[PDB]
DNA sequence: GGGTATTCGCCGCGTACCTCTCCTAGCCCGCAAGTATCCTATTCCTTGCAGCGGT
């Protein structure tokens, strides 16, 4: 792909066994140079992403032992349309429950 | 007045480490050094006044 998104109608035809002749690698040099100065750039930002995160969720610490309520959220297996893309059995793993469930007897 | 759009200005943009260099400008006044000049001698000549033999 050149720099701005198009799709050179024209593939590269030559793996790395046989040699790239001066265009392909061209080519191939933009591509891992955009890749390359996206890595760069993308982790500057997330590094500023996690430090927000973690100076809003600093103060909390679990410090009671039972609150005492009935109130909770229905969990149940995602779906897209298609497939499902997350089984219930991994969602709830290692969550207390809030009302009993019943049995489909 | 009043609801709205548009503009202006402030806030923000990863961690840790290694190597190197460079860090105010300009004036001013004492001051050391180096020098050209001015007064200091010697040798020649021609005057002006005080002693002084001589009679």
């Amino acid at each position: 792909a050149k720099p701005d998104g198009s799709i050179i109608e024209t593939p590269i035809t030559a793996n790395f066994r046989e040699g790239l002749n001066v265009l392909q690698y061209f080519i191939s040099t933009h591509g891992a140079r955009k890749g390359l100065a996206d890595t760069a750039l993308k982790t500057a930002n997330s590094g500023y992403l996690t430090r927000r995160l973690v100076d809003v969720a600093q103060d909390l610490v679990v410090t009671e032992d039972d609150c005492g309520t009935h109130e909770g959220i229905m969990m149940t297996p995602v779906i897209e349309g298609g497939d499902v893309k997350e089984p219930l059995r991994d969602r709830v793993l290692g969550r207390v429950t809030a009302e009993d469930v019943l049995k489909p007897g």
